[PDB]
C-alpha cells in the first residue's frame, strides 16, 4: 500500500519537461508540491475523470502561483481528457495547457488562477456552495450531495489581503469540509514573517504544524486528521524543498523563475532516478495514476443515491436550479410587478426599488443567495434568513467588510452550481473588488454585483464616498453589464435581465436619494430590456436629452421646460450602454436620432459618451472633478446639474 | 486627576455638531473619547500653531463614522478650528466635511474614507520618521525623533488591507507605532481572536484595557513606549454611544436625547457652549510654542553638518539643481546612440540617473522577486538599514500603494512602487486616494498588454490603462522608447500636486524620437513623429503602437502617400494644451486612426472632423507567444495598412 518516490516523479518529470519545451513556466513548485499532490488524488480525491462535471466530486483548487503543470500532470496521468500532446504544447494557441489554468474548457480546472489569493476565497465560495446545498436537499434518510473542498496554497496567497478576508470568514462559518495544503518552502523572511499557524488559529481554523511534504505517510496523516473535523476548516502547513530532486536547483526561488536547462533536467533524472526521457512515461506508472475505473465505480455509487432522490419533493428544483433554468411563473410575476408599479408609482430611491424587486425574485428563485458587506443596503428581502445567525433555511450572508473576499467567493459559489449569488456594497468600494469583479467577466459568471450610493448625490459623506470615474470604468471591463435604473420600472427590467444572463455578469448601479418616476407605458417595458430607449419620443423633436439613472427625471424636467416655450425634445434614457450597443443600428438612431443634436447628462466621468454623439453634434454633461461634502442639493448646483443650467446647455442648440 | 468633565466635552461637540448637521455619527466620539483625552493632553507632542512641524508625532484617526473627535480634539487643543466651522460639520465649503481631508483643515495628517487604509498610511507615517531618522540622525544629534499613532475600529480589522499593512509594520520593527482599537459593544461575521492575529504579525499587544478608566489608559499608553523592538496595539473596551441613556450600546440623537445625555454625564452646557475651565484643561498652545521653539534649536546644531544643506532641500521638495542638465545629457546621448530597448528597461536605466542624483527618491515592487524598479544603487531595507532607498513589499499591492501614500505624507520622502498594471485592480483606490491628497506617488505599471504574451488573460491589461485615465488627477504617461521614457519622469518627479503612473512594456521597441524639436513637445503629452504638409491621414498611438505607426506610415511613403503620425504619451497632459496646438497634432480635416492595444472607447472624443476609426481591444487577453497575439487581434503592419487603406 505504499506509495513509491517514483509515482509522484512523474509529476516532477512532466513539470521539467513540458516548461523546458515551452522556454516560460516554472517548474519549482511543481517539484516542491508533487509528494503532497500524489497522497491526496490518488488516495483521497473522489472524483471521475469521465465526467468532470459529476456534481458530487470533490473540488480541487490550486489558489498558487507559477507551478500550473502541477494540475495539467494530475489531469493528465488521472486519466482526464488532457494529452501528452497538450502537454508538449503548454502556453501556446488555444490549448488546453495556458500558462495559468482557466476554468472553461480544460476537463477538471475549476477556477481561473493567475491573480494572487483569489484561489483561496473561491474555494472558501466553493465550500460554502456544498454547505448551502447539501442544507437545501439532502434529508435525514438522503444524502445527495457530500463532499470535500481541496486548496493548494503559497506564500504569496498568505500576503495579499483577500487571503485575510475569505480565511477570517471562513473560519466564522465553520466550513469544515474545507482543507487547505500551505506550500511552507521558505528569501520570504525578508518581507514575511508572519507566525501562520498562530494567524490561522486566530481565525478559528483547525491548523496542523509541522507536515513532512516529502513523506508520503505523514502526508497522509495529516489529511486523515483533517478529515475528523466537525466544525473547523484545515490548514495542513506542508514543509517543502522547492526544486526538490534537483541537485543545483532544489532551494533557490530561482527554480521559482526560469526552466531548467537540458543538463539540469539529465541531472534530476540521476539524482531522482529517473530512467525516461522527456514526456515520456511508463506503463506501469500511468497503471497506478488512472483514475477512470474508479473514478466510473464512485460515481455509479452516488448515482444510487440520486435515483433514491428521484420524485422527492424537491427534486424538481433540484433539477431546474442545476440546469441554471429560471422558474416558469417568473415571468408573470415580473408583469403583475410592473403592473401595480403603472398603476401606483411611487418616488423612492433605487437601492430601495431594487430591495422591491428583491421580494419579487427571491419569492420565486430558492437558489437566490444574498449578501452585503457591511456593519446591508437593501439587499436584504422580508423572508432573508442570515447564514450569520441561523443554518436552517439560510438564503443571505453578511460578510463583514469584506468587499474583495466577498465578491471573490461569490465567484466560488456560481461555479459551484445550483446558486445565483449577489452581494452589494457602495460604488467606491468596488475599487477595492474591481479584479475579483474582472475575474467573474472572465469566467463568464453571472455575479450580480450590487452598487449603492452611486453618485455625488448621496450628499454628505463626501469625496471620498463619492464615485466619479467608476460607472465609466467598469463599463471598460469586457463581458459586464453596467446597469444603472432611473426608477422602479427599469430596475425590475434590469433585474430581470441580470439573472436571465447565462454569461455575463452585472453591475446593479443605485441611488441612495430618491428619484420621481419615468417609465410610463408597457411599450417601453420591452424597450428597457434593449439598455436603451425613449422615454419622450417627439416626431419634431430639435434635440435629444440622453442620460442614465438619476439624471432621466432632470432631463424630463428640462423637456418639459421647453414643451412650455413650444420647443418638443427627445429624451432617451439609456439604463445600460453595453447592452444597448448590441442592438441593430436602426435602432441605435431611432433612440438618438443622428439628424438633431444630443446633449449627454450623466454625473460621472463623461468622456466615453462621444462614442454616441450624433452627426448633428452637442456636447457632454458630467463631472471631471472629485466631489465635496454638503447636501445634496448643495452639490447639484455646484456642479451644474440643475434644470436651469442643463437648459441653458440645450438652448445653445435650439 | 482628569475630570470627566473635560473628556465629555468632545462627547457634547460631537453630539451638537451631528444633530445640527442632521448627518453624521456621535456614536464612535462617544466611545472613544476617554482615550483620546488621556492620548492628546498627556502625550500627544504637537503645536497647534504650526501643524507642519517637522518633529511633531503624528495621529491618525483610521476608523469611519467619527470625524467629530478629531475635529473636537483638534478644536479644544487651540488649533484654527472653531466653534463656527463646527456648526458647518458636513456643509459646502467648510473645513469640518464628514471624513477628514488632508490639505485645508488644519492638523489633519490624511484623508480617509474607505476602511483599513488610514492603518496603512500610519505604517507609511511610522516608516517615513524610521527612514528619515537613519538618514540625518547621528549618535550625537537627534534631529527626527517622534511617534505616530493610530485609532482604528472593527471594519478596519476586517479589510484585506489592514493584514498586508500590520503584517509588514511587525516585519519591519516600527516601535514607535501605536495603534489603538475601539474594541465595543457581532460575532455573526467577526470572530477573529485580534490579540492572537496581532501576536502573530510581530506586535506588542495589551489586551482588556478598561477605555473609561483614565488610570489603566495612561498605564497602557507608557507600556507602549517601552516597546523597543515592536509595534504596539492596544485593545480598549468602550461603550459606544457611552453617556446616553437611551442609545449607549449612526443617526444623530434627536433634542430630547442629547437633553438626556447632558443629564446623565451631568453636562450642564448648551449646545456648542464650553466651559472656561475645559479650555484651561486643553488649550497646547503654550506648551506647544516651546516645543517647537526647542527643537528649532536642535535643528539649528545641526547646520554645520555634511547633510544639512540636503535636509532642508528635500523637506522643501526642491529638486537639485544638477537634474536637468543631467537628464538633457541624457537624452542628447540618447540621440547619438539609439538602442531598441523595452520601455521597463528604459525606465531603469532613467531612475538610474534620478535615484543618483536624488537621495530623497525611494523605490520599491511588490513581489517574491519584471518591474525593474531597482538601480545599481539601490539598498534594500529588507536587508540593510544603513543606507536603505528601497523596500521590496511582498505580494501587498494594496497595503504597499497605501504606505506609499502615508510616506509621501509624512514628507522628505518620493516614493515610487512597481507592480504589474493588470494588479492596480488591486491597488485602485490607494491610487485614487494619492490623487484626491495631490500626492506626487509614481505607481511605476509593468506588463502593460497582451504583448507580455504566455502568462495570459489574467495578466494582460485591456480596460487599464483607460480606467486609470479616468481618475481625476492622476497622469497617465505611456511612454513609446528611452527618450518619451525620459521625459516622462522627468515631468513625473517635478508635478507637486498630480501622482503619475508610469506604464511600461515587457516586450522591445524600436526609437521613434528623431530630433530636439519633437524632444520639446513630449512634455506637452501629445506630439507629431511624422509631420507632412501633404499628409492624407494621421495614425495616433501611444506607447509599443507608436513604432507600428511609424512602420505603416513608411509602406505608405513607398507609394507616394503620406501620412502623419502622433504620439501621445500623456492624454491628460495633452488635454491641457492650447486648443490650436490639439488641432495640429490631430490636423482636424484629414481623417485619423487611433491605434492602441487597449479598449479604445476613450479616443471618439478627440476625433478629427474629417472622421476616421478607433483600432483597440474589446475583448479578454489569451495565453500565447505575443507574435501570435498580435496577429489574432490584428497589430500588424498589414492589418493597420489595410485600416488606412480605406482612407487614402
Amino acid at each position: 500500500l505504499s506509495i513509491p518516490r517514483e509515482f509522484s516523479n512523474a509529476i516532477r518529470f512532466l513539470s521539467i519537461d513540458a516548461t523546458l519545451k515551452a522556454k516560460s513556466g516554472h517548474p519549482g513548485m511543481p517539484m516542491g508540491m508533487a509528494d503532497i499532490a500524489t497522497v491526496l488524488w490518488t488516495k483521497f480525491l473522489k472524483h471521475n475523470p469521465n465526467n468532470p462535471h459529476w456534481i458530487n466530486r470533490d473540488r480541487f483548487v490550486l489558489s498558487n502561483g507559477h507551478g500550473s503543470m502541477l494540475l495539467y500532470s494530475l489531469l493528465h496521468l488521472t486519466g482526464y481528457d488532457l494529452s501528452i500532446e497538450d502537454i508538449k504544447n503548454f502556453r501556446q494557441l488555444h490549448s488546453k495547457t495556458p500558462g495559468h489554468p482557466e476554468y472553461g474548457y480544460t476537463p477538471g480546472v475549476e477556477t481561473t488562477t493567475g491573480p494572487l489569493g483569489q484561489g483561496v476565497a473561491n474555494a472558501v465560495g466553493m465550500a460554502l456552495g456544498e454547505k448551502l446545498l447539501s442544507d437545501r436537499y439532502n434529508t435525514p434518510d438522503l444524502k445527495v450531495i457530500d463532499h470535500h473542498t481541496y486548496v493548494f496554497l503559497g506564500d504569496g496567497c498568505l500576503m495579499e489581503g483577500v487571503s485575510h478576508e475569505a480565511c477570517s470568514l471562513a473560519g466564522t462559518l465553520g466550513l469544515n469540509k474545507l482543507v487547505a495544503f500551505w506550500d511552507d518552502n521558505n528569501d520570504t523572511k525578508g518581507w514575511f514573517s508572519d507566525n501562520t499557524p498562530e494567524r490561522f488559529r486566530a481565525y478559528g481554523w483547525h491548523v496542523i504544524e509541522n507536515v513532512d511534504g516529502h513523506d508520503f505517510v505523514a502526508i497522509e496523516k495529516a489529511i486523515n486528521e483533517a478529515h475528523s473535523q466537525q466544525q473547523k476548516p484545515t490548514l495542513i502547513c506542508c514543509k517543502t524543498v522547492i526544486g526538490f530532486g534537483s541537485p543545483e536547483k532544489a532551494g533557490t526561488a530561482s527554480v521559482h523563475g526560469s526552466p531548467l536547462s537540458d543538463q539540469e533536467r539529465a541531472s534530476a533524472a540521476k539524482e531522482l532516478n529517473w530512467d525516461y526521457q522527456a514526456f515520456e512515461i511508463p506503463q506501469d506508472v500511468y497503471k497506478y495514476w488512472d483514475a477512470r475505473e474508479k473514478g466510473q465505480a464512485l460515481e455509479a455509487n452516488w448515482q444510487g443515491q440520486r435515483n433514491l432522490f428521484k420524485d422527492s419533493p424537491k427534486f424538481d428544483e433540484f433539477e431546474r436550479v442545476l440546469s441554471k433554468e429560471l422558474p416558469v411563473g417568473l415571468e408573470s410575476a415580473i408583469n403583475d410587478y410592473i403592473a401595480s408599479q403603472l398603476s401606483n408609482p411611487v418616488k423612492v430611491a433605487t437601492r430601495k426599488a431594487s430591495q422591491m424587486v428583491l421580494e419579487v425574485l427571491c419569492k420565486n428563485m430558492p437558489e437566490m443567495f444574498g449578501g452585503s458587506a457591511d456593519l446591508s443596503n437593501n439587499t436584504n428581502w422580508s423572508g432573508s434568513v442570515w447564514l450569520n445567525n441561523t443554518q436552517e433555511g439560510a438564503n443571505y450572508l453578511s460578510y463583514g467588510v469584506r468587499e474583495f473576499g466577498m465578491a471573490a467567493i461569490m465567484n466560488g459559489l456560481s461555479l459551484y452550481g445550483g446558486i445565483k449569488p449577489y452581494g452589494g456594497t457602495f460604488l467606491v468600494f468596488s475599487d477595492y473588488s474591481r479584479n475579483a469583479i474582472r475575474m467573474s467577466a472572465l469566467m463568464k459568471q453571472p455575479v450580480v454585483h450590487v452598487m449603492s450610493h452611486d453618485s455625488i448625490g448621496l450628499g454628505e459623506d463626501g469625496p471620498t464616498h463619492q464615485p466619479i470615474e467608476h460607472v465609466p470604468s467598469l463599463r471598460l471591463i469586457p463581458n459586464l453589464s453596467v446597469w444603472r435604473p432611473a426608477d422602479t420600472i427599469e430596475t425590475m427590467i434590469a433585474w430581470k435581465e441580470a439573472v436571465k444572463s447565462k454569461d455575463t455578469p452585472s453591475v446593479m448601479v443605485l441611488t441612495r436619494q430618491n428619484l420621481m418616476p419615468v417609465v410610463q407605458t408597457q411599450h417601453q417595458v420591452a424597450n428597457i430590456a434593449r439598455g436603451g430607449y425613449l422615454v419622450k419620443d417627439n416626431p419634431d423633436a430639435k434635440l435629444t436629452i440622453v442620460a442614465t439613472g438619476s439624471e432621466v427625471e432632470l432631463a424630463v424636467k428640462v423637456a418639459n421646460e421647453f414643451e412650455k416655450k413650444g420647443i418638443k425634445l427627445n429624451v432617451a434614457s439609456i439604463p445600460c450602454v453595453e447592452v444597448f450597443a448590441t442592438q441593430a443600428h436602426e435602432y441605435k438612431k431611432t433612440v438618438i436620432k443622428d439628424d438633431i443634436p444630443a446633449v449627454f447628462v450623466e454625473m460621472a466621468q463623461p468622456d466615453m459618451w462621444y462614442k454616441y454623439m450624433p452627426k448633428a453634434g452637442g456636447e457632454v454633461k458630467g463631472i471631471y472633478s472629485f466631489g465635496e461634502s454638503a447636501p445634496a442639493e448643495d452639490l447639484f448646483k455646484r456642479f451644474g446639474f440643475t434644470v436651469e443650467n442643463i437648459s441653458n446647455i440645450v438652448a445653445k442648440y435650439v
